[PDB]
């Protein structure tokens, strides 16, 4: 009773962190939180859809992703899954996945770089 | 340019059916979604904290339930690796593990 609250992983970055860093270095970039029925009201040309699931929901992971690519928005993936087999969320169509701790290599992600990769 | 997260939000929590309560049902109770860095504001006392986690992260969960326990919040938890070795999320520092029959 009295105000239970939830907590979630999705640790595979830091939002705050992440904020912090685009407000601090000036870049162009703007981080919303999305549900699927909400884009497109972004632009795919200038929009990266970032993923964060379990084990589960892979399935519909890999309906939406296939979807998205087909109209031709950028994908990026990290969590407790794509930490293990990174390959398949590529071979999932996700354009770079982010193993481990993503906070700083998502940075150099927005910064331009192209790796399929990122460790963490 | 425009970054989009996505969030799965999987949960142990039996839908709306569990939950549409503690909004509709529950005066004196209350619901949200949240993260961490928050719930350091609320009263430990009255806060019930309901986590949800992989086997990976584990250190972080760990860490963040010694910090809380010592400062007196009731943590509850659900998920894949709760539901394996709930013992282990019990010795973790886990008041009880898996939901309304427990809120009263
Ligand atoms: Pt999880």
């Amino acid at each position: 009773m009295y105000i239970l609250f939830r907590e979630m992983k999705n640790n595979w970055y830091s939002l705050a962190a992440l904020l912090s860093t685009i407000y601090s270095r000036h870049l162009d970039v703007e981080a919303r939180p999305v549900k699927f029925e909400e884009i497109k009201k972004f632009p795919p040309e200038k929009t990266i859809v970032a993923y964060s699931f379990m084990s589960f929901d892979l399935d519909t992971v890999r309906e939406e992703v296939k979807t998205l690519k087909e109209r031709g928005y950028t994908l990026i993936a990290g969590g407790p899954h794509v930490t293990a087999d990174p390959e398949g969320c590529l071979r999932m169509g996700f354009d770079h996945v982010f193993t481990g701790d993503g906070e700083e290599n998502i940075l150099k992600f927005l910064m331009g770089e192209r790796k399929k990769i990122f460790d963490g």
